[PDB]
């Protein structure tokens, strides 16, 4: 796999319908806690203890103390060099009539916050809610979300568990409904939304030019995109920090991202 930039850049000056896969490496680099690696834990648990559907059921309270943190956390938290670098190709190129489309599993939005318009968040936000009784679907970026969980979600291990009473945790606002509000994320063990799935495979199967940042074309969530799209003969390039498709570029997304997307 070639790590000639200068490849690459010939590729990119003439794509037109450009598919970014982006990793939890990019928000890694934001310093976005992830509750996933080794040494990644909330209190005792991680997220495949509390992202589930069965820990929300048994202790509701919990899992919204665990997602309360990680909303309120992103005020101190800022888009890095591979978001804006990504952002601005987008800006850049829709002006001349060439497409950049952002496929992320990434939560946190800092994509948003860098200014990406075309985003597929393909497993939710932080910042919405989603109704476990109408299933309405409702930007949230209120903080706290609910009096209740005014400070509460502390992540140091030993902190107590809130035990907020299932009413007063975050409620659905749409008239006649007032059911517990869930995070509108995707959880271990659930399905992804259909609709976005069609709007991913739509964009693969026209892009001309496939990017996997801040993560492994050989694992999900990448593992389930990039192989149609080299299958195609589509070039693909990926950016991350492993030591080994067209093109691999080691190193922090932010500091490769800028130079390859200019
Ligand atoms: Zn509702």
């Amino acid at each position: 796999p070639s790590s000639s930039m200068a490849d690459f850049r010939k590729f990119f000056a003439k794509a037109k319908h450009i598919v970014i896969i982006s990793g939890a490496g990019v928000s890694a680099e934001s310093g976005v806690p992830t509750f996933r690696g080794a040494g990644g834990y909330w209190r005792k648990w991680q997220a495949q203890d509390l992202a589930t559907p069965l820990a929300f059921a048994h202790n509701p309270s919990r899992v919204w103390e665990f997602y309360h943190y990680r909303r309120e956390v992103m005020g101190s938290k800022e888009p890095n060099a591979g978001h804006r670098a990504i952002a601005e190709c987008e800006t850049r190129l829709g002006k001349q009539g060439r497409r950049v489309v952002v496929i992320t599993q990434n939560i946190d939005e800092l994509h948003r916050k860098a200014g990406t318009k075309n985003l597929l968040e393909i497993h939710g936000s932080l910042f919405k809610t989603r109704c476990t009784s109408c299933g309405v679907v409702a930007e949230n970026y209120k903080s706290p979300i609910c009096p209740a969980l005014s400070g509460k979600g502390a992540p140091e291990p030993g902190t107590q568990d809130a035990s907020i009473p299932v009413e007063k945790l975050p409620r659905c606002e749409e008239a006649g409904c007032g059911g517990l509000l869930r995070p509108h994320v995707v959880w271990f063990g659930e399905n992804l939304d259909p609709a976005i799935l069609e709007e991913v495979d739509r964009e693969l199967a026209h892009c001309d030019l496939c990017l996997v940042v801040g993560t492994s074309s050989v694992v999900y969530p990448a593992a389930m995109f990039a192989p149609q799209v080299a299958a195609r003969g589509v070039p693909v390039a990926e950016f991350n920090t492993e030591t080994t498709f067209r093109f691999h570029f080691q190193g922090p997304c932010g500091t490769t991202l800028p130079e390859a997307l200019a």
